[PDB]
Order: C-alpha cells, then structure tokens, then sequence
C-alpha cells in the first residue's frame, strides 16, 4: 500500500498505542487522568466528575512527577525532584496537599531525598524511609515518629531493599507492609556489611574534571550475601517520649542453619502475617504463619502451620515462590504450585492441615490468581486453544471445581487472545486489557453476571493510521524437536511472497521461564525491519522457556548455556529449510540474557549464522548476581557446579568467532550486567586475533534507555544489519 513503518517512526513514537490506566479507589469507583484533570468514574453507571484540576498546582513551582491520593480522599502526596536509582528505586521530594482545606501542609514536611513513602491502606497515615530509617506520620501536619535508629548508607537498610533484593527478590525498592487496617507496619532490614562492592566509573557531564567511582554492594555468584531480619511495629501505640518497639519475627529453624532469603510477605488478617523464606539453595521454601499474641504483644509462629514447597527437578516457583491468596477469614488460601506432572495449578490450603487440594489441572498453566471472593476464584491462564502464548481470564466456582467459566475467550476472538485484568476492591468490577494480536482494547465489566458495561479505549485512532502503513504480519505456530511442540513467532514483511527468499533475523532472549512467541501486538524494531527492510524477524521458545510445564522449564537446570543455545541453532536450521528464507542471510541478536545466548550461538561453530549483535550480555555466570545465578546454576564450587560454570562462558568460544561478523555493545554504567562482562569478551577475542565491532555507551545502564542513546543504538544496529545482509 503506502508508506512503510520506518526506523524514525519507531524511534520517534510516531504511531502511539493508547492506554487506559485507572486506579481503583473503592469497590465501585476509579480515578482516571483525562488531560490535566483527575476524574473519578463510577463503574456501574459510567458517570464521572473532576476530582482535581491540574491548574490547582500552576504556581507550585516544581514539576510534579507523580501523585498519590490518600485512601480516604483527604490528602494528596506530590512527588517532584525525582532521581532514578536502579530499576525500581529512586529518591524524591514530597509535599502533602490537604484536599478539603485546599492548601499545602507547610509544617513537619517529608524531608528531601526521601527514599520511599507509602500511605496506610486505610485513612491517611504515612510511612517513609529517609537515610535508611523508617518514620511514621499519624497525621500529615504532625511530627513524625522515628521507628529505626540503625540505618546506614550502603550497609543497613530499614524498610527498603538493597541492590539484589530490589532486582531479584521483591522487584521493588519498598520493604514496608502495612496491615490491612493500618494498625501494624511490617518491615524488613537488610545488612550488607560484608557483601563485596562492584565499582565502576561514572563520567557525568563534561564539566566534571575527575570521574566518579560508583560503589554498590552486589553479591556475584558464590559471594557473601546480605542478611535479612523481619520486624512488626504497632503504629497505634507510639510515644513522643519513648522509642518505638519493633517486634522481631525470626525465620524458621530449617532456614536459620544457612544462608536464606525472605522471599514473600503477605498479610492474612488484621493480626496474621504470612512469610515465605527460601534457602540459598533455591529448591526449598517454607511458609510461616504468624499470629499476634494480645497478651504478650508478640508474634508467634507455630511450627504446625509451616508449609514446605520444594522442588526435586529444579528450583521453586517461576522466579520465586508464588504468593498466597487468603480467604477473608484468613484460615485458608490459594497458591499456584507445580503439580505431580510439572504443571503450575491452583492449590487450596487450609492453615492447620497437611496437604493441599488441587482445584485446576491439565496440560497448561495458571499464570496468576487475580481475585478471590466468597464464591469464585478469578485466574489468568493459557488453557485456551492449547496456546501457551495466549492469556485469558477464568472463574472457578469454589463450591464445584468442575464449573470453570472463561470470561474473556470469546469476547473478540480474532482480535483478542492476550488479556490482563484489574479488579476493583472486593472484585465487584473488572477492567479487562487485551494486548493482542489486534490493537489493544480496554473494557469494563461487572462481576455479578459478567456483563460488559463499557468499552474504555478501543485504539480506533491508531487503527486508522495503520491502515495507511504497509504493516507486517505475525505468524504464531509450532515446530517439533523430539516429539515435543515448541512455539515460534515470525514477523513477516508486507506482501509476503513464500516463493521468494527473505533474510532472517532471529530475536533471542531464551532465559529461564522466558516466552518470546505470543499473541501480543507490538510496534518495535522488528516491525521496522520487516516493513521497510523486508527482513523476517523470528523468535523461538525452546527448552528453558516458560508456561508449558516444568519438564521444558527445568531442562536447563544447573546447565545454563546448553539446551537453550542448541535449541536456537536448531530453530534456525528449521527456519532455513522452509523455502522462503535465504540461508546465506541469517542473523541473530539479543539483549541481556539474549546477548549471552547470541554470543554462545555465534561462538558455536554451527555455520548457520552470518552475523549477530550482543547487547549487554552476560559472558560468564560468576560475574552475575548470586540470587539469579545460583537459582539456575547452584554454587561455583567443586563440591557443587563449578565445572559447568567454566564450560559455559562466552570467552572459551572465542576462536569460533572468526567465522562470523559480531557486534558487541554495552553501557559503561551498567549496574546489573557489569561492563566487565563485555570487557572480558572483547579481551578474549583480541587475544585470539578475531576482528569484530564494538560500541560502548557512556553512562548508560542496562536498558540503554536515555532517549538519544536509545536512538543511536537502534540506528547503529540497523546499519550493521543492513550491511551484513547487503541491504541498501
Ligand atoms: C513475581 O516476581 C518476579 C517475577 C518475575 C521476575 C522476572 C525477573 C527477570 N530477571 C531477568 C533479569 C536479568 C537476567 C539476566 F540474565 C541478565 F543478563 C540481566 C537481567 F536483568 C534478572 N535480574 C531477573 N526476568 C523476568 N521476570 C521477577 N520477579
Ligand atoms: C454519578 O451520578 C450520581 C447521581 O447524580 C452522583 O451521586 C450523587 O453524588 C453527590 C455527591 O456524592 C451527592 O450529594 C448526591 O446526592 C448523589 N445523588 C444521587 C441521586 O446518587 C455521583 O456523584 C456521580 N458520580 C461521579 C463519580 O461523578
Ligand atoms: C536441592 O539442592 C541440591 C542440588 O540439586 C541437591 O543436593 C544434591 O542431591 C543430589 C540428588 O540427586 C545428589 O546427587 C548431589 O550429590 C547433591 N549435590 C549437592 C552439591 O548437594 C538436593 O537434592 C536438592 N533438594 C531437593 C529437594 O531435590
Ligand atoms: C484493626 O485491627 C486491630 C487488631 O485486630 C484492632 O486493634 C483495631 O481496632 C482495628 N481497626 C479498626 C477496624 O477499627
């Protein structure tokens, strides 16, 4: 048809997917921001009113980064002065604005460089972390209560996580959990005293004459890890004159005999907390249930309430143990667990009883449980049509497990196969969000008889624009390795002609529990490559991949760098035997784990690939952090798994790169996958006389996400691909 989807279109966000981000504030109302107004919507009728005009803060004098309205409507938190730290951490300033009095609170303000602020879940108490210590404000205009006195930069963290807990365990900076009531505040304390530091140079603005050395406690594989403690404070009995009493909850005997992690914290009732702990050998976990004792003011954890979840074939959970969903009474809960055959299904547990009752089964997986009411459990799975890369909402009747209703499967089957959901409080209403394979579609629904109420956002604007672009298509299908089905996706150029040979770029992640073949709709680099440059972009899910059971997922156990790499080479050979692929023009590329896979494939000597790009790769597992590495790899000791640590490096394959054109890219301020990793790759290739191309990105981290760098890397990569494929 007409213009194609260009690199610039991608780089400059020319064709924008619209979203419908709402925030539930009750069982029947949400907040939504429709151009410099906050609107409140009524879910049942769809009427709205303006909550707050942005004009309110025209003369506030600071650019407001975000906001948080107190659950009771009384106050809004204003976040400005935002400074990114790692993936989820950042610091900021905070002003509180009283919505009834229509004025800023000017007394007893939150300090600058506050690390974390949370409202209680009810009312308007605040808890915040400043200088690695926790402070609680009962009223926003009143002086705070200091909870901890031990916070120490780089060493003791109260209520916030250190580097590896942020990245690998909680996926959050916060380590503060209010009870449902707001009576108790639970928090974790991390101790990094002997964790070694990664050090790297930060060059900063050109005006900085001497570069800065950034130092971060970061346990690489096998190193000393942070230790953790857990504490609960009663915030309804705090004194101005007497220091706050925090009650410690210790980890079970079965954990305390060695290194372990706190891997999950979930309140069950107003006086019951559940804690999951994990051994540093991540094949064994324990859930504790801890009940408050009114008489002593302490927390007791009966050994008979401990639930064990262990694996005999791999590790526990997909990334970590799944979280429990408690019945309103707190005497039982639902959790996703791997069943006798390897499939992740919902299990029913009652608190002072042994076993558990599986309420789903089949050759598919539950992705997550989304809501629990007295009659139904709402969950997301990939059962529909046996497509591991599709996602649908279901409900199961708690009085009869055979009564499962798919709630999303047939709302719009050609356009919609990949749903997520957001339930109101008490799950009276839900927003469904489909992400593919058509354009995203956002809808509101009522849980009573599962009636559609309202289309929220249908992306009709974007639909119309794309009718005007020569858009590529997605093929989603499967091949067979060894009597098992493995799924792959292909991005095909517009006006695809199977009697012509196309160049193929293999897009790789292939990390454990990854999935790269799915029904999601994306506008990305592959879109450009297929639409303008007529390259087929393919992605393949082999051994190690997720959402198809443990047999596939755990094939890679103690063995990273093997089956997941072979499987990509094999997928490529099978793509090249289908007759529309030019087998003298196959390339490969990947980021993070995919850059480790790309390098191991280029270094395999297979002869399949002409060229490849590795961005921020791992090169050797001893360099990456302990929590993630040791999950898949055990420990790099001779009593454990040192030999496969040494056989799984990129560097050992250096000679083989003389058969391929390789482009290696890394940001110098990468705090996650250290520049060290690529420095050691380059050094091995030079020692062996292999020529290659490189690019460093000064001061960029693992996402290489600053917008000029993002643009420059995708541009640099597109030239490399064009040249390797003799494309004009
Ligand atoms: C419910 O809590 C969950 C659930 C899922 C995940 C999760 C983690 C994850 N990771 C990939 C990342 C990573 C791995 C590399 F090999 C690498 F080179 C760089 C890199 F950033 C790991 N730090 C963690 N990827 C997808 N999902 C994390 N938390
Ligand atoms: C949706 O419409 C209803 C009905 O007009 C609003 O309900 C009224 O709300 C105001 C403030 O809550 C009350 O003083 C009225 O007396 C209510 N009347 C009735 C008949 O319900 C509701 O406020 C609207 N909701 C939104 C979100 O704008
Ligand atoms: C959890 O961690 C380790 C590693 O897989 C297991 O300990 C090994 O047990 C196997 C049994 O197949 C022995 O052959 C090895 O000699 C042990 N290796 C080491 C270094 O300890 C342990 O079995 C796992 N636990 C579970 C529940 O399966
Ligand atoms: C919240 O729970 C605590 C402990 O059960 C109790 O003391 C307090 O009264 C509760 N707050 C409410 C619901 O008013």
């Amino acid at each position: 048809s007409r213009k194609t989807y260009t690199l610039t279109d991608y780089l400059k966000n020319t064709y924008r997917l619209k979203l419908y981000s709402l925030r539930w504030i009750s069982d029947h109302e949400y907040l939504y921001k429709q151009e410099n107004n906050i609107l409140v919507f009524n879910a049942e009728y769809g009427n709205s009113s303006v909550f707050l005009e942005n004009s309110t803060f025209d003369e506030f004098g600071h650019s407001i980064n975000d906001y948080s309205i107190s659950p009771d409507g009384q106050f809004i938190l204003l976040e400005y002065n935002y400074v990114k730290q790692w993936r989820h951490s950042y610091t900021a300033s905070y002003d509180i604005y009283d919505l009834n009095k229509r004025q800023l609170i000017t007394e007893e303000r939150i300090p600058n460089n506050t690390q974390w602020v949370t409202w209680s879940p009810v009312g308007h108490k605040l808890a915040y972390v400043w200088n690695n210590d926790i402070y609680v404000k009962i009223e926003p205009n009143l002086p705070s209560y200091r909870i901890t006195w031990t916070g120490k930069e780089d060493i003791i963290y109260n209520g916030i996580t250190d580097w590896v807990y942020e990245e690998e365990v909680f996926s959050a900076y916060s380590a503060l959990w209010w009870s449902p009531n707001g009576t108790f505040l639970a928090y974790a304390q991390f101790n990094d005293t002997e964790v070694p530091l990664i050090e790297y140079s930060f060059y900063s603005d050109e005006s900085l004459q001497y570069p800065k050395t950034v130092r971060v406690p970061y346990p690489k594989a096998g190193a000393v890890n942070p230790t953790v403690k857990f504490f609960v404070v009663n915030t309804d009995s705090l004194s101005s004159v007497t220091n706050a009493t925090s009650i410690q909850i210790t980890a079970p005997a079965s954990m305390l005999i060695g290194d372990h992690y706190l891997c999950d914290v979930t309140w069950a009732t107003q006086e019951r907390i559940s804690l999951q702990w994990l051994r540093r050998i991540q094949n064994y976990s324990v859930m504790d249930i801890c009940d408050y004792d009114e008489s002593s003011g302490r927390w007791n954890c009966l050994v008979a309430r401990q639930h064990i979840e262990m694996s005999t074939t791999g590790w526990v959970g997909r990334f970590r143990p799944s979280e429990p969903h408690f019945t309103l009474d707190g005497n039982s809960f639902y959790k996703i667990i791997s069943n006798e055959e390897g499939y992740r299904h919902i299990c029913y547990f009652q608190i002072d009883k042994k076993d558990c009752t599986f309420i789903t089964k089949g050759t598919w997986e539950v992705i997550g449980i989304e809501a629990l009411t007295s009659d139904y459990l709402y969950y997301i799975s990939n059962e529909y049509k046996g497509m591991p890369g599709g996602r649908n909402l279901y409900k199961i009747q708690l009085s009869d497990y055979t009564k499962v209703t798919c709630l999303s499967c047939e709302l719009n089957p050609e356009r919609c196969q990949y749903y997520s959901v957001s339930f109101s409080k008490e799950a009276k209403y839900y927003q469904l969000r489909c992400s593919g394979p058509g354009l995203p579609l956002y809808t509101l629904h009522s849980s009573v008889n599962d009636k559609g109420l309202r289309v929220l956002e249908d992306n009709s604007a974007l639909d119309k624009m794309l009718q005007n672009v020569q858009m590529p298509s997605k093929k989603l299908d499967f091949i067979i390795l060894n009597e098992t089905k493995f799924w792959y996706q292909m991005i095909l150029p517009p006006h695809f002609d199977k009697s012509k040979k196309y160049p193929l770029l293999l897009d790789v992640y292939a990390g454990p529990c990854s999935q790269k073949a799915d029904t999601v709709f994306r506008l990305n680099w592959a879109t450009y490559l297929a639409s303008t440059e007529n390259i087929i972009v393919a992605s393949f899910d082999g051994r190690g991949s997720g959402y198809q059971g443990d047999k596939i997922m755990h094939a890679i156990n103690r063995r990273l760098g093997t089956f997941e790499v072979e499987d990509q080479i094999e997928a490529a050979r099978q793509f090249s035997k289908m007759g529309f692929v030019d087998n003298k023009r196959i390339a490969i590329w990947g980021w993070s784990y995919g850059g480790y896979v790309t390098s191991m494939v280029l270094g395999s000597g297979s002869g399949v690939f002409k060229c490849g790009i590795a961005v921020a790769p791992v090169s050797r597992w001893e360099y990456y952090d302990s929590v993630y590495t040791e999950r898949y790899m055990g420990l790099p000791t001779p009593e454990d798994n040192l030999d496969h640590y040494r056989n799984s490096t990129v560097m050992s394959r250096a000679e083989n790169f003389k058969q391929v054109e390789y482009l290696l890219i890394h940001g110098t301020a990468d705090d996650n996958v250290h520049f060290q990793q690529s420095a050691q790759i380059s050094k091995a290739l030079v020692d062996v006389g292999v020529d290659f191309q490189a690019m460093w990105y000064t001061d960029e981290d693992h996402g290489i996400a600053s917008s000029t760098a993002h643009q420059h890397i995708y541009t640099h990569m597109s030239h490399f691909i064009k040249q390797c494929f003799s494309l004009p």
